[PDB]
């Protein structure tokens, strides 16, 4: 196709190779993503004289760097801009260079334009299944059977549309869940004007602070002033929420770089904010009036890094064909079968000269359309449409209805630690370091002194109506110590009887120090005096020293809670004597870290959603493998994996890159007790011995070192850990390119790049609606947040491939049995009225509509289901099956004919109009069994989908087409059998045509069954 694209640029323009003036670039894709395309190249007229040749692909925009390097090269940006630039901005003055630079950087547009439904309808159309139905139909149109041909195509491409409009209504959920842009707070023209996201461009002064509506950062901002809670979860994966600096206070002489000062100081574009602290009054410079944090827009459009992962998905890779390899050899089987039956046919037919040649040449095209049915597409399309409403009762949709069949093949499933496994909210399970050993005591049993401690120092704040706002570790402090925090500052305890303490002066977090620092005083029991008290939190490594007793067992301690991965923090307490009130001010808030006092330790770790054990034990028990591909620290994600039994090992050991060249890298246990560096040989061993789990920095230094060891490695690493959104991309393609069927379960946008590469891809929803990015390239979306979506769409998938395997084989048997008939008896001249055949025609049309809707058990089983219809199994078993119907056939046909009249003419009369006889009357009644017996036995049942008798419909049906095969061999009615037009045949007769019906079924049903137990 891409080969074809560019034959029609080449008619509409030729092209140009002198680079004066060209109408046309053609793009290069790369063999990694693209596609091959043409862009126009756009003059602009130059201030300064100078003209820019650019273009835009995949909305990149390039420029021709004439000056210096003379090759295309991407939109410069201000990221490689000095940083002591920003310090002086003033922002946007004039809204003519507002324009110049929306129109040569872009715009931070990021919305779709669903594609048109014409444009949907054509690439539907590329199908090769359509463009056979479409020859067929005019074939049918050449048999002079022209309002037939009319009817059938007409039916096509009215389900064709409905397929397509279903499709759409589907990218309609898509395109609600894509962001609506919201309203920004930004300066222009030394004022403040409200601004959509959509219109920001790059330069601008925007003041972002904490939305009560918890919409997510339009665009990647670089934070001028103030300081803000972020929680970047979504984006980057560390559950940790980390802290932001304003630029101001750093020296000019520095040099901005996204890559070493990305955590600190650049805010990122989809992540939320969490709070929000405004800079004090003192200072002098940008003034916003919601207070919030003014900051410098460095990137916007697509380019932001959210933004990078979406698109280079969303141009990245193509929708996978409906239309596998699979379906292609198995009508190419069934078509080599229709041109053996056809050339049999022309060879018979030229045997006799009278008859014409055009005429059998047109018999033996309409019997080639005969074979291939023209509801081959019509009914797996029919399957699919069934399992997806079954899917969709349970709050859950499919974007991509055709990869439902791809559930039952999975054998490796991956998983998001946060976001899907972990819920967002956290409890605290206690308050360790207040009694001996290592086990951690109640709240309810630590001292009062932890508990002022812990209420004291918070950085949370109350609104107008009072809610509480801030950093879920905070949140959880408080809501455990339950004392009420006024918006006057005072904490009171609910149930305590002790007097409130009301804070002065609040010293936030400081990267640089590690500590946190809360200045408040109480008052005194029995006198009006005020005694202060300072209780400082932050890390634990840093808070030590200023211990002025220190229990010996704190690093202890220390190291064990750090194993269980729990996010560990220090609280203190000091006592301070008392102080004046003038003093509080002058002491500064960095000053109360000195001769402080242990009180211990705060443990704090995400729980697990209660279901999300039950359903990992389930699909483990299913011969399925489990991954866990999470970015946050790797020991806090070995733990969850172990709490989950993901690792059933005794140790689990730590992959790491070396520090200094040359150094073969070496495994460490969680525990630090096994050290081995890596063998060149396979890892099957010490897998079987421990539990593996590689971190992103070992992955990119094992992919620029030696890919084949990491390929190796891959399929047996249990925990991934500190993977970058590209990386886990690139390690579920891994995982792809060695054959296993890939299925993730991940929210977060870091999960996209693989969401989209995975076989099955379902995206969750945290705390269950925003309707995040994930589901924008997920195939899969779901709106609980759960995880027993993957149990239901695996059980689902498991039903539908099932279905699909016995509609192959029901219509591969049907097809060569009705082709072989026809061909032979029409040549034979022995041939069914029409009424006969239509209700063979309808029969069969229902039968398989109520197989095609069957419905899946509630559980799954260890058995594994076929991966293909190309196995052993498949083709013996339709052979046998057709071998064994065919020699009954046979032993039927001849034993009308020895009984009937000698026949009058040498030759056949193919026109020659029907006429009930004994032979008609013995086929028409063996093809019925044989309907019937398919039907029958090729029902795979338990323990992969319901049983036989369990589907109504179809246990009707057959009951139905028994019920007259019964009565047409018994004849009770004259009128019955005289309408079918069908002599009576004597019963000496009867009971050898029901003996060999009886056989032919009893064989078919032994071999089949014998066949499955053997090869099972």
């Amino acid at each position: 196709g891409h080969w074809s694209v560019h034959a029609h640029c080449a008619l509409t323009c030729t092209p140009e190779y002198d680079p004066s003036k060209a109408t046309f670039v053609k793009v290069v894709p790369t063999p990694n993503n693209g596609s091959t395309e043409l862009v126009a190249l756009h003059r602009n007229e130059g201030e300064d004289g100078l003209e820019v040749l650019s273009f835009e692909f995949q909305k990149i925009k390039y420029s021709y760097d004439a000056l210096e390097k003379k090759q295309f090269l991407p939109v410069a940006f201000p990221v490689g801009n000095a940083f002591s630039y920003y310090q002086s901005n003033r922002g946007f003055q004039e809204d003519s260079e507002i324009r110049a630079a929306e129109k040569k950087f872009g715009s931070n547009k990021a919305e779709m334009v669903v594609p048109d439904f014409s444009e949907l309808f054509k690439e539907r159309a590329t199908a090769p299944f359509f463009v056979f139905q479409v020859f067929c139909v005019g074939l049918w149109c050449l048999d002079e059977y022209w309002y037939y041909s009319v009817f059938t195509l007409s039916m096509l491409v009215a389900f064709e549309a409905s397929l397509v409009q279903q499709q759409m209504r589907n990218m309609s959920e898509i395109r609600k869940m894509g962001n609506k842009p919201h309203m920004i707070q930004v300066y222009r023209s030394r004022k403040w004007r409200p601004i959509a996201s959509d219109e920001i461009v790059p330069g601008d002064i925007v003041s972002i602070g904490r939305s009560p509506q918890e919409n997510l950062v339009p665009c990647d901002v670089l934070l001028l002033r103030g300081r803000c809670i972020v929680d970047e979860a979504m984006l980057t994966g560390e559950s940790v929420p980390q802290m932001k600096e304003p630029i101001e206070d750093l020296s000019p002489d520095r040099v901005l770089d996204l890559q070493a000062d990305s955590r600190l100081h650049v805010i990122f574009g989809g992540t939320k904010v969490v709070q929000h602290i405004p800079p004090q009054k003192a200072t002098t410079g940008l003034k916003p009036v919601d207070s919030g944090c003014v900051a410098y827009v460095l990137r916007t459009g697509f380019n932001t890094s959210q933004g990078k992962l979406l698109r280079t998905i969303l141009f990245g890779v193509k929708r996978v064909t409906a239309n596998n390899l699979e379906t292609f050899i198995f009508i190419l089987f069934l078509l080599v079968f229709a041109i053996a039956a056809a050339a049999y046919v022309w060879i018979e037919g030229t045997k006799d000269p009278s008859r014409n040649r055009y005429k059998l040449f047109l018999e033996c095209t309409l019997i080639l359309t005969s074979v291939v049915p023209p509801e081959l597409p019509i009914e797996l399309s029919l399957a699919v449409n069934t399992s997806l409403i079954a899917l969709a009762k349970l709050y859950m949709y499919c974007t991509e209805p055709f990869r439902i069949p791809f559930a039952g093949k999975v054998e490796v499933c991956c998983f998001d630690k946060t976001g899907t496994l972990t819920s967002d909210s956290l409890v605290v399970r206690g308050v360790a370091g207040l009694r001996d050993g290592k086990e951690v005591t109640p709240v309810s049993s630590i001292p009062v002194e932890t508990h002022r401690a812990l209420a004291s120092c918070h950085s949370l704040m109350q609104l107008d109506d009072g809610t509480l706002v801030g950093d879920p570790l905070e949140k959880a402090m408080l809501t455990a110590v339950d004392w009420t925090l006024t918006k006057d500052e005072k904490v009171f305890p609910r149930s305590i009887k002790t007097q409130g303490l009301k804070i002065h002066q609040r010293f936030h977090f400081a990267s640089a120090l590690k500590r946190m620092s809360v200045l408040a005083s109480y008052e005194k029991l029995g006198s009006t005096d005020l005694c202060y008290i300072a209780a400082v939190k932050g890390a634990p490594e840093t808070l030590h020293s200023m211990f002025s007793q220190c229990p010996p067992d704190y690093h202890h301690i220390h190291t064990e809670i750090s194993r269980e991965g729990a996010r560990v923090l220090a609280l203190g307490y000091k006592e301070l004597g008392h102080l004046t009130h003038q003093q509080a001010r002058e002491v500064k808030r960095e000053a109360l870290e000195c001769s402080l006092k242990f009180v211990g330790f705060i443990v704090v770790s995400c729980p697990l959603k209660a279901d999300s054990k039950a359903v990992i034990r389930e699909i483990q028990n299913a011969s399925h493998r489990v991954v866990m591909i999470t970015g946050d620290n790797p020991l806090t994600a070995c733990h969850v994996a172990q709490e989950l039994h993901f690792i059933e090992k005794a140790h689990t050991l730590i992959l790491q890159p070396p520090s200094e060249k040359g150094r073969q890298c070496e495994w460490r246990s969680i525990d630090g007790s096994i050290v081995l560096p890596l063998a060149r040989g396979s890892p099957k061993a010490l897998a079987l011995e421990y539990a593996l789990c590689l971190t992103g920095d070992g992955l990119a230094h094992l992919q620029a070192t030696d890919p084949q060891q990491l390929l190796r490695l891959i399929p047996h690493v249990q925990v991934f850990a500190r993977v970058a959104p590209k990386q886990k991309e690139f390690v579920i393609t891994s995982l792809k390119e060695l054959g296993y069927v890939t299925l993730m379960c991940g929210d977060g946008t870091n999960d996209v790049g693989a969401l989209k590469h995975a076989d099955v891809g379902v995206a969750l929803l945290a705390n269950a609606v925003k309707l995040g990015d994930a589901s924008i390239a997920a195939p899969f979306t779901s709106k609980l947040s759960s995880i027993q979506c993957i149990c239901h769409v695996i059980k689902q998938g498991r039903c539908t491939l099932v279905t699909t395997l016995q509609m192959f084989k029901i219509l591969a048997l049907n097809a060569l049995i009705l082709a072989y008939s026809q061909s032979v008896l029409y040549l034979e001249g022995v041939k069914f009225s029409d009424f006969q055949a239509t209700l063979q025609g309808l029969l069969l049309a229902g039968c398989f509509l109520f197989i095609s809707r069957s419905k899946p058990l509630k559980t799954l089983s260890r058995e594994r289901p076929l991966p293909n219809i190309f196995n052993l199994y498949t083709i013996l078993t339709v052979m046998l099956q057709f071998f064994v119907h065919f020699l009954s056939l046979v032993y039927l046909y001849r034993e009308a004919q020895a009984r009937s009249p000698e026949k009058q003419e040498q030759f056949v009369d193919l026109y020659k109009e029907f006429e009930p006889s004994l032979v008609n009357s013995t086929v028409y009644i063996m093809a019925m069994a044989m309907q019937m017996a398919t039907f029958a036995i090729n029902y795979k049942g338990p323990p992969f989908m319901e049983s036989l008798p369990e589907n109504k419909p179809l246990v009707w049906s057959l009951a139905v087409s028994l019920l007259a095969i019964i009565g047409l061999l018994l004849g009770s009615s004259p009128d019955f059998n005289s309408q079918f037009g069908l002599v009576d045949i004597p019963v000496e007769f009867k009971l050898v045509i029901a003996q060999v019906l009886l056989l032919d079924f009893c064989l078919a049903l032994l071999a089949d069954r014998v066949l499955q137990f053997f090869l099972g």
